[PDB]
C-alpha cells in the first residue's frame, strides 16, 4: 500500500538534518547523511549537547523532557563550531524522539509564530458571513502575500473524494487553474490520512539529491519518518510536480472539526526552488485552523437557510389552506411557484390548464398528462432531473426551455406541475476524468504526463429536486385533497426509485371568537401528547395552555399574559405576528417554538376566530431571529429618514426638471443650447442615484448596468461640468484631448453610471492638483486590436495631474486593501467596483513626477 | 382586627345584587335586600334557574360546573320577566359559591374583556426601556382614557410599607398629588393581603346605604364576602374618602411576581359617583399584569446597570495596578473621581495633598485627617452620609460644599478621601408623617380629616453610599498598599458605628511573558480555577494551563484554543483593551462563562513584555446585552458610511447643475429667461439645505436654527409651484394662483428655502389627492394693520384649496401626531408641521363643501 511505503521512507529532503534520540538513554541512534557537513563527530551515541553550545543545550534539554513539545517548536539552537543559527523542531516517535534541524537563512515558540499571520486573521474575521466564495478568496489572497508563492490555490474535496479548485490567485502571466476538477486518485488515502496529523507539507525542490537516514541495525524499533517535516515526497509526486512545472510546493490542510473531515487543501506552488521559514509554516497552520473555523460557520449558515426555506414554505402552506382549492393557489400573489424553486408551473383542473410561467405549450401539457397516466400510474407524484431520462418520447420536441418536472396528481386526472430549466453542466477536468471504480495501486509509478483541460459534456439536466422540496409538494397534495403516498424519483440513473415523503405541515391549533379551541392538528398532538378530543372544547388560554392544572403547562405567569396579548392583537392586524412560545407537554418535555398568529376570516369577512400555528425552529435558529428582533424595528425606525430624505430631495429635483424643460421653448443662443443637454445628463445622475438605496446593497450583490445608446462627447463634457466649479474656484487648468472619430462611435454602455464614475475620479485630481496645475482626460476605443470580429469593445480614460501624486492612504483604500474606508475613499471603492462590473479596472502610476488614473472599461454589447 | 372585620362583613354596595348558591344542591343560601327589586318570590331555597330565561340559565349552569370559573366571567344573563341585561360575576368559596350580578347600562369572557385594553397594551410594549418614570407615566395615561376617571394615580409602596405618588394625570382644574407621601396606616396590612387575591377593587358611591345580605340557613359554613366585587368598604375608609372628596374609587393592585410582593397600587378617583362595566375592570386587571411584567424588566435592567458599574470599577482598578505611583493615580483622567460617584476627592501622601473636584480647603482637610487619627483608630475605613452626624467638631465650617465622606487608611499617615455634596432631601407628606412605631389598631373609628401637604425637612446628608462603592475603595487599599483583616466603620441614617467586612472587587488576573509562560495568577483566579499559583507559574498559558486535552483548565473545544491565541496576539499589536468571551472548565467541572479583557504590558523602558489578562464575571443576561449592542452597532456604522456615500455622490451632480446654470447665463439673457432661471436658482438652494440638515435629527425633535435673510414673497410661490407643477400639469388637476399682485410685489422678509420647502410638499400633498379633476388655488395675505406692527412683527396667511372629497383624516391626523401608520404621505406633512411651527405659526385643515382648504399661518417679521 501507499501508507506502508510512505511510513517506511528513509530519505529526507536536502535542506536540513534529522537526528533521532532514544527515548530512555537520550542519545542519538539515527542520523542523516548530510549531518556531518551541516552540523559541524556525528557518530551514533554522542549526546546532542556535544554538538551545540551551552545556551542551545540548556534550551534543548529543558524542552527535550517537556510534556508536549509541539508548542515549544521551533527552537533556535547554535552549533559549537560556528554558532550558525538553526531551527530545531521536535516531535516524539515511539521508536525514538526525532528532532528536525532547519538552518535560519538570513520567532521562538508557537505563540510568536502565530503573530506572523496576525494580519491575515484580522482580515478573515472581519468578513461578511454568508458567502463561502468570499471566505475562500480572501484566504487564498492572504496566503499569497503571507508566503509569497507564485500560485496559491484552494483545493476543495467533494463527496466522491475528487477535488475542484474553488479559488486561485497567482502572479500575472500564469495559466489559471480555477474551476478545474481533478481525479480522486491524484491524492491517495495515504496522503489524506497524514494530512490530518501533519497539516503542513513543504517541498523545496522536486529535483534534489535526497539524503539517506543511516540508522544502525542494532535498533530493534522501526523508526518512522512519516510525521517529520523533512520527509522526502514519493517519486510519483516528484514527477507529478515536474509535469505541472511546480518545482516547489507548500500544501496545507483544512479539517472541519479539529466527525472530522479533510475539507480541502491550500496549495502554494512555485516554478523555482522555494524555502519558507518554520515560523511561517507554523503560522499557516494557525491560519488554516482559523479558515476551518470559519468554514464550519458557513456550512452552519447554509444549514440555517435550508431551515428558513422550510419555515417559509410552512408559512406559505398554511396560507394555501384558507384559499380556494382549485383556483385560489394561482390567483393570489404568492403562487405555487413560490412553494418550490422553479422556472414555471401549471395546474390542470376541469380539463383546463392555468399556466403560470415558462411552461410548455397547452398541447404539450396534455401529452405530459397522457405519459403520466400510464407510465407512472401507481405513484401519485413524480420528480425528474431530466424529462428525456424519464422516458418522455417528445422531450426534445419542446426543446431545452424546460427539462425538469415535479408533478403530483391531486385527484382524478387533475395534476399540478413544476417546471425547471436546464443548467450548464460543463465541468473542466485537469487531464483525467475521475470515475467511481478507479482505486489507488502501488504498481503505478509515473502519473499522467498531460494536464490540459477536459471539457466533459454532461447530458441536459435541471437542478436536482431537494428532499425537503418534495415534501412541500406532497404537503400541498394533502391540502388540496381535503379542500376538494408513493413518489417516483427518476434522478441520476434511469432507476425509478420509489419513495414516500414526510408531511411538512406545521402544528396548527385554532380558536373561536369567545376563546374555545376549534382545531387541533395531528402535528400538534404528536408534539404535546394531547389528543384532539381532549382539547376540542376547553378554553385555550385557561385550560389548554395554562399555568396550573392545565392540559399543557406554561413556564410562568408571563407566558400566560403574553399568549393572551397575541391572541387579541390578531384581530387588530390580519398579518401574522411572530412570537416566542414555550410550554410543557404531558410527558414533561420542554419545547421551544415560534408562534405565528393570524386572523381567521369567514366567507362574509367577519372575524370568526384565530388561526395560529407553531414553527419548530432549532435553538440556534430561534436565537438568530430573537437577536435580530431586538433590532427588527431598526429597518422601520431608521428607514423613515431615508424615505423622508429621498422624498424631500425628489420634490426640488422635479422643480429643476420643470424649470429647465420650459427653457427649451424660448429663444436660445447657438452654443447656449448645449447647456441644456449637459444639464439633462447631470439631472439623470440624480434620478438613478436616488433609486440606489444603499452602497451596502451593491457591494455584496451586483449593481446592474443600463443598456442604452450613449456617446462619449457628452459624458466627458458632463463629467467636466461637475468639477469646473471647484477647479475655477481654486485655480486648476483643465484640458481634454480625445479622438474626434470617437464622438460618432455611439457606444452602447451606460451613460449615467459612467458619468458618475468619472465625476469623482476627476474630482480626485482637482482636490490634489496644485494651483495652476493641469488635468488631462483622454480616450481610446482601440477597436482594431482586441478582436472586434467577435462582438466586443474596448475603452480607456487617462487622468494625469501634477502635485507629486496623491497620498498613499487615500490611494491604498481602493481594491479592498485596507478594510477601513474614509468618508472620501469609500466612493472610490464603489467607483472602482463600478468599472469591475464594466469588465475593467482602474490603476495608478507615477511618471516624470506626475500622476495617472488608468481607468479601463469594456462595452459588453451585441 | 381589620382582616377579621372584613371577613365577617354582611354589607354590599347598592350597585348590584348578590346571590349565594350551595355547591351541591344549587339553591340560594343567601341573598340581599336589593335582589328582589333588581331580579324581578326570591328567597332562601330558591333555585337560580327560576330567575332567568332558559338560554341564560343554562349558560350559568354550564359555568357552575367549570373547574376554573374565573375564565368565563363575566356572563351576560337576562331576567325572565322583562329580559333586563345583567352581568354575572362568579367566584368559588369553600362554604358555597357566590354570584355577583351587575346591571348593564347602555364582551363576554376573559379573552374578549382583555381586548378593551389591547390598545393600551401596545403602547406599553412599544416603549424604550431604561427608566421606570416613563413606564409609570404612560401606564397612568392608559387608565386615564380607558376608565375615564377624574384622576389616575400611581401609588408606589416603599420598603417601610409607606407609599409615594410617582405618576399622576388628571382632568384639568384639579390639585395635583404628584410627589406626595402617605403613611402606611392609610392602607392596613389586612387590605394588602386581600389585594393579592382581589386585584381590582371598585367603590361606586361613598354615601350609598348598604343593604345587608340575609343568611338564615342555620348551616355550619360561614359565608365570607372578601372575594366578592360588591363588598362594602370599611367604615373608616368611607369617611377617609369623604375628606379627599373622592366619592368613587377604582384601585388596581400591582404584584411584581405571581417573592410575590405588592409593588403598589393604581388609584382612580371621581368626584361624582362612577360606574365602570366589568369588562373594563377585567381589562384593567390585564393592564396591571402587563405593567407588573414591565416593572420587573425595569428592575432587572436597573440591577444590570449596577453590575455594569461594578465591571467599570473593576476595569478601572486594573488600570491602577499598572499605574506607576500614588502621584499617578491622580494625574490621568481615569482618576479616583471616576472610581466612586463623588463631587470631590483628595489624596494625602507624605505631608502633601492632591485635590480633584469640589473639595474643602487645605487647612480643613488636615483636621479631617487628624479627626480619624483620634477617633477611629481601629477602623481602616469610614463612610458617613453627614459629617455632622459622624461627629466632626468643626463640621459646619465645611458648609454645604461637602457633607459626606468616604475615607481610606492607606498607611499610618497616608489617606485618600472622597466627598459628596449636600443633597436637597425634600419629601412632602400627605398630612401625617409615618413613624415605624405605628401599628394598626382595629378600635380606631375616625381617620385624619386633614390631607394638606405637610413638608418635613430632612437633616443635611449626602446620597447613601452603596455597598460596592465602599467595596471599590477597599479594592484600592490592596492595590496601593501592596504597591507601596480590616474593619470599616459606617455612619448611615441614625447615629451608629456599624462595622462591616468588605469583600474586595479585584477581578481575576492572569498574565504571560513574551514567550507564553505564565507570570501571574491572582488569588481570585485560584478560587475560580481551583488551581494554586504555584502549579501555574512557569507553565504555558496556552496549551498547558488552558488547553483541550492534558491541561489544567480544560477548554470546550479547539474553538476556544484558536480564539484564545488570537486575543493573546492581538493584544501586543493593539494596546487598547479587547472585549472577548471566554469559557473554561474548572477542575471541579464548573463551566465558567465569562469575558476576557487583554491589554499588552509595557515595561518602564517602553518595551512590551507580555500581556495583562483579567476577567469580568458577568451573568448570562449581561453578556447578551453587550452581544446585542455590537449587533445593534453592526448596522450602525454601515448606514453612516452608506449615507455619507449617497450624500457625497449626489452633491457632485448638483455642482454640475450649478455650473451649467452659472454658465447658461451667457453675456445677457432675455426678460423672461432670467425669471425662469430664478425659479431654478431658489430650487437649487433647497437641494443644498436638505443635504446639510439631513437625517432630520433636529427638525423632528428640536428647534432647528432658521435663517433670517432678506426675502421677497413673489419668488417663494413660483419656485414652489414648479415643484408641484410637473405632476399637476400632467394630470387632470390644474394650478391657478390667487390674485396677490400688490402683496407679492410688497416685500416680506423671512426664510425663503424653509418656507418654500414647507410650501412645496403641502401643494404636492394636495395635487396627489385631488381626484383627477378640479382646480387648485393658492392664495396669500399680509397682515400688518389688524395685528400690531409696532411690535416690529407681521402676520402672513397662506391658504390652499382642493377640489374633491378631501384627504382622509386618519392620514391627515398623522401629521398632527395622533396617528402613526406606514404611509409616507402623512410622514412628510408631520415633519414640515414643526418647521412652520418653528416660525411661531400653525397649520390647520379647514373642511368645506366644495373647496377643501389648507391654512399655513406663520409669524414673519417685516
Ligand atoms: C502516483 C502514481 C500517484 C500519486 C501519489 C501521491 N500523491 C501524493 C500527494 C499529493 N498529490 C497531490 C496532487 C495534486 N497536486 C496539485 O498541485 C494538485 C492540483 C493543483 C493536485 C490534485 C497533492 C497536492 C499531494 C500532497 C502533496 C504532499 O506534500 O504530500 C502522495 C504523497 C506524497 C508523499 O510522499 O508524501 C503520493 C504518494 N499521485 C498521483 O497523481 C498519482 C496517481
Ligand atoms: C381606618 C381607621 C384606617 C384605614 C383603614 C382602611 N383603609 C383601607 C383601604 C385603603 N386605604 C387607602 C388609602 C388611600 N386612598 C387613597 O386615595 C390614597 C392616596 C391617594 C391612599 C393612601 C387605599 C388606597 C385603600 C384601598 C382601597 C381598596 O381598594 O379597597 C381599608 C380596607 C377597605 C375595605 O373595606 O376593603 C381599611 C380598613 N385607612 C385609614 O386611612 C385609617 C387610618
Amino acid at each position: 500500500t501507499y501508507l506502508h511505503h510512505i511510513q517506511k521512507g528513509k530519505l529526507i529532503q536536502p535542506f536540513g538534518c534529522l537526528l533521532a534520540l532514544d527515548e530512555k538513554t537520550f542519545k542519538v541512534i539515527a542520523y542523516s547523511e548530510n549531518a556531518s557537513e551541516l552540523l559541524t563527530v556525528l557518530g551514533i551515541g554522542t549526546d546532542i549537547r556535544s554538538l551545540f553550545t551551552a545556551p542551545s543545550a540548556s534550551a534543548l534539554q529543558k524542552a527535550l523532557g517537556f510534556g508536549d513539545v509541539s508548542l515549544l517548536n521551533p527552537i533556535l539552537v547554535h552549533c559549537r563550531t560556528s554558532a550558525k543559527p538553526f531551527y530545531a523542531i521536535i516531535h516524539r516517535v515511539t521508536g525514538s524522539i526525532i528532532i528536525d534541524f532547519e538552518p535560519v537563512k538570513p520567532a521562538a515558540g508557537a505563540l510568536q509564530s502565530y503573530k506572523l499571520a496576525a494580519k491575515a486573521i484580522t482580515r478573515l474575521q472581519s468578513l461578511p458571513s454568508g458567502s463561502m466564495e468570499r471566505l475562500c478568496d480572501t484566504m487564498v489572497q492572504e496566503v499569497f502575500e503571507l508566503t509569497g508563492y507564485d500560485r496559491v490555490m484552494a483545493y476543495k474535496f467533494h463527496e466522491d473524494d475528487h477535488g475542484e479548485v474553488v479559488s486561485e490567485v497567482t502572479k500575472p502571466g500564469l495559466e489559471p487553474y480555477l474551476g478545474l476538477h481533478y481525479p480522486a486518485t491524484d491524492i491517495p488515502q495515504a496522503a489524506r490520512f497524514l494530512f490530518m496529523k501533519n497539516k503542513v507539507r513543504m517541498i523545496v525542490d522536486c529535483n534534489a539529491k535526497h539524503a539517506r537516514v543511516l540508522q544502525d541495525e542494532k535498533l530493534s524499533f522501526d523508526l518512522t519518518l512519516c510525521g517529520s517535516t523533512l520527509r522526502a515526497p514519493h517519486s510519483c509526486h516528484l514527477q507529478y510536480m515536474a509535469n505541472m512545472d511546480s518545482i516547489a510546493s507548500l500544501v496545507m490542510a483544512v479539517v472541519v472539526n479539529e466527525r472530522k473531515r479533510l475539507w480541502g487543501l491550500v496549495v502554494c506552488h512555485n516554478t523555482t526552488p522555494r524555502f519558507v521559514p518554520f515560523p511561517l509554516r507554523y503560522a499557516c497552520e494557525f491560519l488554516a485552523q482559523v479558515f476551518a473555523i470559519h468554514v464550519n460557520k458557513e456550512v452552519e449558515l447554509d444549514n440555517q437557510m435550508v431551515e428558513k426555506n422550510i419555515l417559509r414554505t410552512q408559512t406559505l402552506l398554511c396560507d394555501m389552506l384558507m384559499r380556494d382549492a382549485p383556483l385560489g393557489i394561482v390567483s393570489q400573489s404568492p403562487n405555487i411557484m413560490d412553494l418550490v424553486k422553479c422556472d414555471g408551473a401549471a395546474l390542470l383542473y376541469k380539463d383546463k390548464i392555468w399556466k403560470l410561467g415558462t411552461t410548455p405549450s397547452e398541447f404539450h401539457l396534455q401529452e405530459i398528462a397522457s405519459w403520466l397516466c400510464e407510465y407512472h400510474m401507481d405513484s401519485t407524484g413524480l420528480s425528474t432531473d431530466s424529462l428525456h431520462d424519464a422516458g418522455f418520447p417528445r422531450a426534445l420536441s419542446l426543446g431545452d426551455s424546460v427539462c425538469g418536472m415535479a408533478a403530483v396528481r391531486i385527484s382524478s386526472k387533475d395534476m399540478i406541475f413544476w417546471f425547471r430549466s436546464h443548467t450548464a453542466g460543463e465541468v473542466r477536468w485537469g487531464g483525467a476524468k475521475h470515475d467511481p471504480d478507479d482505486r489507488d495501486d502501488a504498481r503505478r509509478m509515473h502519473p499522467r504526463s498531460s494536464f490540459k483541460a477536459f471539457l466533459e459534456v454532461v447530458k441536459t439536466r435541471s437542478l436536482p429536486w431537494k428532499d425537503y422540496e418534495m415534501d412541500a409538494i406532497h404537503s400541498l397534495q394533502l391540502i388540496l385533497r381535503n379542500a376538494f403516498d408513493k413518489f417516483t424519483r427518476i434522478e441520476g440513473d434511469y432507476k425509478a426509485i420509489i419513495q414516500n415523503p414526510n408531511p411538512l405541515i406545521p402544528p396548527i391549533f385554532g380558536t373561536d371568537e369567545f376563546g374555545w379551541c376549534t382545531e387541533w392538528n395531528p402535528a400538534m398532538s404528536k408534539l404535546t401528547g394531547l389528543k384532539r378530543e381532549e382539547v376540542i372544547d376547553k378554553m385555550l388560554l385557561g385550560e389548554v395552555f395554562g399555568t396550573q392544572k392545565s392540559c399543557c403547562r406554561l413556564k410562568n405567569q408571563e407566558a400566560f399574559v403574553n399568549l393572551g396579548i397575541v391572541l387579541n392583537n390578531a384581530v387588530t392586524s390580519q398579518d401574522p405576528e411572530k412570537v416566542s412560545f414555550a410550554f410543557f407537554t404531558r410527558g414533561g418535555k420542554y419545547v421551544e417554538c415560534l408562534l405565528c398568529v393570524s386572523k381567521k376570516l369567514d366567507r362574509e369577512g367577519v372575524v370568526t376566530g384565530v388561526f395560529c400555528f407553531l414553527q419548530l425552529a432549532s435553538h440556534e435558529l430561534q436565537q438568530a431571529l430573537h437577536v435580530q428582533r431586538l433590532a427588527e424595528r431598526t429597518a422601520v425606525k431608521r428607514l423613515k429618514a431615508l424615505a423622508y430624505i429621498k422624498r424631500q430631495i425628489r420634490n426640488p429635483l422635479s422643480g429643476i426638471m420643470f424649470t429647465r424643460k420650459m427653457i427649451e421653448g424660448t429663444e436660445l443662443g447657438p452654443e447656449q443650447r448645449r447647456i441644456l443637454q449637459t444639464s439633462a445628463l447631470c439631472q439623470k445622475q440624480l434620478s438613478k442615484i436616488l433609486d440606489d438605496s444603499d452602497l451596502e446593497s451593491i457591494i455584496e450583490g451586483c449593481l446592474d448596468l443600463e443598456m442604452k445608446e450613449f456617446t462619449l462627447n457628452e459624458v466627458l463634457t458632463a463629467s467636466t461640468s461637475q468639477v469646473m466649479m471647484k477647479s475655477n474656484g481654486k485655480s486648476v487648468r483643465i484640458t481634454n484631448e480625445t479622438g474626434e472619430e470617437v464622438m460618432s462611435d455611439t457606444l452602447y454602455g451606460d451613460s449615467i453610471r459612467l458619468q458618475q464614475v468619472l465625476a469623482d475620479f476627476m474630482l480626485m485630481a482637482v482636490n490634489f492638483t496644485p494651483s495652476g496645475g493641469q488635468l488631462t482626460v483622454s480616450a481610446s476605443l482601440r477597436k482594431d486590436q482586441l478582436g472586434r470580429s467577435v462582438h466586443l469593445a474596448n475603452l480607456e480614460i487617462r487622468l494625469t495631474h501634477t502635485g507629486a501624486g496623491i497620498p498613499e492612504f487615500l490611494l491604498n483604500q481602493m481594491f479592498g486593501t485596507e478594510e477601513d474606508v474614509s468618508e472620501e475613499g469609500l466612493s472610490l471603492m464603489v467607483s472602482r467596483k463600478l468599472v469591475k462590473l464594466m469588465n475593467g479596472d482602474v490603476q495608478y502610476l507615477r511618471q516624470a513626477g506626475k500622476s495617472s488614473f488608468i481607468i479601463t472599461a469594456e462595452l459588453a454589447a451585441a
